[PDB]
């Protein structure tokens, strides 16, 4: 069941790249 799997990143490749967006560091 991939496509299950595949969403749980897509939130982290969002997400978790967009806490250092918060600026400055984090």
């Amino acid at each position: 069941t991939n496509r299950r799997k595949s969403g749980k990143y897509k939130k982290v490749e969002i997400k978790e790249l967009g806490e250092l967006r918060k600026e400055p560091s984090l």
